[PDB]
């Protein structure tokens, strides 16, 4: 259905690149443990399967080739020693490559960039694995980052974004793909991105080394090695993906109200009150006791003092709330959960404005019976990530599957848009849809 064309194999260019490490902290440790990310880029273009291989192929390995030689870890591993004391680290030695695999698939397009209930497990075949581990006498090594081009014939292409967390956080991504597309672009040449785009930096200017020993001792660093084991999502499922939509006026309207009944709300934005409608929107299709929901915070420049933007590897906190599912329900319950968004984001804020850089209660305080993590910055703009064959039609999270975990993206007709990618069971999705439209 599913028809592996070429597996491939990428590096940097000949004599460019040596040996090169890139050392962690406490931020990029925190995921030593997580669930490899998959993303894809739905294109349309009228490509044949002969163009495909004539140009499509060669310009992938040729501009990935490129952008590797500026993006080192891309193409490392991440090495964990059995060492309580050697920290884990990126490695790139030279001969490391990046495993491209070039596919066909048979499906039409069509039914998979709408926004409407789609079978989730119809997109496991997109995204590649994260890659098998190597492991040594002294030390386990971890593929950061791999890559699926498929081509469905006549209709277009699918970019299937396989990366460890530990690689770097959404806008070490953002900014790696702006690079490969620039150098795409432009005819697999770096002249423009060399001249005008943002260079990663690789400078360590996080320096917080108890806090770095302090992670790795939560992230059980010793037993690593034993414990570790792949993560690859596998079909069959009975699950549905939609993706929903929050237009500009829609999301205003919603503000107002807050603004409104809640007139010193010290936070309300776009994105808390697209959280609180969507947290709402679950408590009332759970219909449960106890929710938690939460999203990541790009913490650069809250900062003391700031992190360039530019900076490469995880810089990434989290925010969360908890209330019980019947204060949730309703015109009023979305109400109650921008309120408690909104007052937890802003201590968190403050939080970090001090300079505060850390963060079972849940046994004592009360286990939620559902949990909700958001995967996503509206802020970073994938929806323009254009190789040469224009924008993509549709993004999709496929890693959102494994867990407690929705999307949340900005659309790209309109930057101002939300699109809220979801993938739950059928049973809860004929639901889900109708609370979602009709309380709007």
């Amino acid at each position: 259905i599913l028809t592996v064309l070429e597996q491939s194999q990428v590096s940097p260019p000949p004599d460019t690149l040596g040996d090169k490490s890139l050392q962690l902290t406490f931020f990029d440790f925190f995921w030593l443990r997580s669930p490899p990310i998959n993303n894809l880029f739905f294109y349309e273009l009228p490509i044949t399967r002969s163009q495909f291989t004539e140009t499509v192929v060669p310009n992938i390995k040729h501009s990935l080739s490129i952008t590797l030689k500026h993006f080192y870890p891309f193409v490392g591993k991440l090495v964990v020693y059995p060492a309580p004391t050697k920290k884990p680290e990126i490695c790139y030695v030279e001969g490391d490559s990046v495993a491209v695999t070039f596919a066909e698939c048979n499906l039409d397009l069509n039914e998979l960039t709408g926004n409407h209930p789609r079978n989730c497990d119809k997109f496991y075949d997109l995204v590649p694995i994260l890659g098998e581990s190597t492991r040594l006498s002294d030390c386990i090594k971890i593929p950061l980052f791999s890559v699926q081009v498929t081509l469905f014939p006549n209709q277009g292409i699918a970019i299937g974004i396989t990366n460890h967390h530990c690689l770097g956080d959404a806008s070490t991504r953002f900014c790696f793909l702006k690079a490969w597309t620039s150098i795409a672009r432009s005819g697999n040449n770096d002249e423009s991105f060399l001249a005008n785009g943002t260079r990663p930096l690789y400078d360590r200017i996080i320096k917080y080394p108890m806090l770095d020993e302090a992670y790795l001792k939560r992230a059980k660093v010793e037993s690593f090695n034993e414990d570790y084991v792949t993560q690859s999502l596998a079909g069959p499922s009975d699950k549905l993906r939609a993706t929903f939509i929050l237009t500009r006026a829609v999301i205003n309207q919603l503000k107002d109200r807050v603004l409104a009944q809640l007139p010193t709300l010290e936070y309300v934005s776009s994105f808390t009150v697209a959280c609180a409608y969507i947290w709402s929107c679950i408590a009332k299709s759970r219909n449960d006791k106890l929710q938690l929901f939460g999203f990541p915070i790009d913490r650069r420049a809250r900062m003391k003092p700031p992190i360039p933007t530019a900076y490469f590897g995880n810089c990434v906190g989290g925010c969360a709330a908890i209330a019980k599912t019947n204060l949730l329900i309703g015109k009023e319950g979305f109400i109650t959960a921008a309120k408690l968004i909104g007052e937890n984001l802003h201590k968190t804020l403050t939080d970090y404005k001090d300079g505060v850089l850390k963060d079972n209660d849940l046994v004592s305080e009360g286990m939620p019976t559902t949990m909700t993590w958001v995967s996503g910055t509206p802020k970073l703009r994938f929806y323009d990530m254009d190789f040469g064959w224009g924008k993509p039609k549709k993004l999709e999270t496929v890693s959102i599957d494994h867990n407690g975990a929705i999307s949340i993206n900005s659309c790209k007709e309109s930057n101002e848009d939300l699109e809220i990618g979801v993938c739950i069971s059928a049973t809860q999705m004929e639901d889900f849809v109708h609370i979602f439209d009709d309380g709007l």
